[PDB]
């Protein structure tokens, strides 16, 4: 019963996943892709995070028939269990999750159909830095007893202190099948008794679906329903593949056919306005793919990893995110009902969505509004989907506008916890700046930003306290040669193998860093000229911002040129 660890708004936790490389296991090596180490990769992770962060270990493309997983992850908690820090001499054994179901454990689909729960409790008994089992990534496979399966993972994990992470999306009514929904409700009774040990998170590469919003709605309401302890989000840079983008910006679609450098293209500060939406909302779990370009390679940290996940992760350990108590709090609706009655993601399309195929939001109005499957009792006002309320877009908004006031101005996502505005622009692959107007009382500041462009302005007792996160590398090298959409569809496969080789060649080394770009705050409300204190951020990634001081007008206008991480103060 006792918890191997704690997962909380105090103890967050970053998944820092480890795919086996099949190939080479045939072969009798222990390897996985992309050339990370299980030993390297532990000892390259800052010291301050490692209390926050746990290997997963993923089993790819192992060999699928029996035994295959079984070793190889034997192995790997065998290194985990031994590993000696350098250093101090003590033998400090490396925590560890296991990935035990994904695809619908379809034997023609992964090697861990062959991991049974008896195997698992027995992994769990023997290791005590076994902390958690993962499923993920079952939407588009719904196997005949996943509810059957998921209510015994479930059960194994609590028998051991352990956690059961489940990742998924709601593609064909995912979520709502598994508690229940078609009449298969094994893992809704196991939630009853068990959901202290139960991680629930989005899981967003299908974007061409559009789920992301209901999504997410369910997984902020079923933690605060208490049908899950915590919950997160795996964002996946395949989303860029699954909607058919290439170079950024440019026209045309090339549907799914340049997979590799695909994936490669999202822009890295645009993984962290999607993991706001998480923060925000009380979130304390993430994941990320693709592994080599959002965490990296070799057992060195990815530029994404480095300039934007690790700084916003600890962001989060140092301002933990709002509590169940807090989100529960502020929340003045929750839906109960069934998405996928009601068009599933197009439920929140010109709500606070600007488009069906969109990780992001348009304003944080109402922040992320909750909701459960309808399957689900209960046990703010509780609206079923079928309220008159919810029919159209504009019911939803003069119904939620009633309870939600305007807190900002501003065509601009832009959310406010205690004296802290979060901002960013919402544009996906538009080159549109937006600009908003926030007050912290009588303090009013306006910003424009590029896309791809996150703020969090916190008021202090002398000024303003900025971090800004604008990273955004150039990747139009690798749609070279490619005028437009037909041509770049032709393109020769980068492929895998190529892919992880671009990344050590062109990526970690040789970067192509994007050109800086400008943002704008303006002060108004002010007295003297502001002044800058605390200044740093990317190395070799900013100007020294200019002020322009307009006495007359009581405003300043502060211009940044920059494509990194920045925090400043302005004392005044
Ligand atoms: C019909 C079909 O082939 N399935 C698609 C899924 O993935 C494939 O099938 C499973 C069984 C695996 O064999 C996987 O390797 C296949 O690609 C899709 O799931 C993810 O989809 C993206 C595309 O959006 C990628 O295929 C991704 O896998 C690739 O990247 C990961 C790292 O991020 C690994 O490097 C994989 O080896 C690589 N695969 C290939 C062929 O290069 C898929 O993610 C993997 O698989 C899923 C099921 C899950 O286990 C993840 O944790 C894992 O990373 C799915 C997307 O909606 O589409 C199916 O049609």
């Amino acid at each position: 019963v006792d918890k191997r660890r704690e997962i909380n708004n105090e103890h967050p936790l970053l998944m820092m996943p480890l795919y086996a490389n099949g190939e080479e296991f045939n072969q009798g090596k222990y390897t996985f892709w992309g050339g990370d180490t299980l030993t390297g990769k532990w000892e390259n992770i800052p010291d301050d995070l490692k209390p926050y962060t746990v290997i997963q270990l993923h089993p790819d493309d192992l060999p699928k028939r029996d035994g295959a997983a079984r070793d190889f992850y034997e192995h790997m908690l065998e290194e985990a269990a031994k590993y000696v820090n350098p250093k101090t001499g003590k033998n400090e054994p490396i925590p560890v999750i296991l990935t035990v179901y994904t695809a619908g454990n379809m034997p023609y689909y992964t090697s861990a159909h062959w991991l049974s729960t008896s195997w698992i409790d027995k992994m769990y008994q023997k290791y005590p830095n076994l902390h958690g089992i993962f499923s993920t990534a079952n939407y588009w496979i719904w196997a005949n007893d996943i509810e059957n399966k998921a209510a015994d993972y479930l059960k194994v994990s609590a028998k051991n202190g352990g956690y059961f992470i489940w990742a998924e999306q709601n593609n064909g009514s995912a979520i709502e099948k598994a508690f229940g929904k078609n009449g298969k409700i094994a893992f809704q009774k196991s939630v009853d008794k068990y959901w202290k040990n139960l991680i629930f998170m989005f899981k967003n590469t299908p974007a061409a679906e559009g789920n992301d919003s209901t999504t997410e709605s369910y997984m902020k309401g079923l933690w605060l329903s208490n049908h899950t302890y915590q919950w997160g989000g795996l964002m996946d840079t395949w989303k860029w593949y699954e909607t058919g983008k290439w170079k950024l910006f440019a026209s045309g679609n090339i549907g799914k056919s340049q997979g590799d450098r695909q994936w490669l293209t999202e822009p890295e500060s645009m993984l962290g306005e999607e993991a706001l939406g998480v923060y925000l909302n009380g979130g304390v779990v993430y994941n990320f793919e693709h592994p080599a370009y959002t965490y990296g390679v070799n057992n060195k940290e990815s530029l994404l990893f480095s300039e934007v996940i690790k700084e916003f992760f600890r962001y989060v350990i140092a301002h933990p995110a709002p509590s169940k108590e807090k989100v529960l709090e502020d929340t003045k609706v929750f839906i109960h009902g069934d998405y996928s009655n009601k068009g599933n993601g197009k439920f929140f399309v010109n709500v606070n969505t600007d488009r069906e195929q969109t990780p992001l939001y348009m304003t944080g109005r109402y922040n992320v509004i909750p909701a459960i499957p309808g399957v689900l009792k209960t046990d703010i006002q509780i609206k079923e989907i079928t309220s008159p309320e919810f029919s159209s877009t504009q019911a939803r908004k003069e119904y939620l506008n009633k309870l939600y006031p305007m807190n900002y101005e501003g065509d601009i996502f832009a959310q406010k916890l205690d004296n802290r505005w979060f901002v960013y622009n919402y544009k996906v692959n538009e080159n549109v700046k937006q600009t908003g107007k926030l007050k912290f009382n009588s303090l009013e500041m306006n910003v424009e930003f590029e896309p791809h462009t996150y703020g969090i302005f916190e008021r202090i007792s002398n000024g303003l306290k900025v971090n800004l996160n604008n990273f955004r590398t150039n990747k139009d090298s690798l749609w070279s040669n490619a005028q437009d959409a037909n041509q770049a569809k032709k393109l020769p496969q980068l492929t895998k193998k190529g892919a992880i080789k671009w990344i050590e060649e062109h990526y970690i080394k040789d970067t192509q860093f994007g050109e800086k770009r400008v943002t704008k705050i303006v002060l108004r409300g002010i007295d003297k000229l502001p002044t800058i204190h605390s200044l740093s951020g990317t190395n070799n990634s900013y100007d020294q911002p200019s002020l322009n001081f307009d006495q007359k007008n009581h405003m300043v206008t502060i211009t940044i040129n920059s494509n990194g991480n920045l925090e400043f103060e302005l004392h005044f």
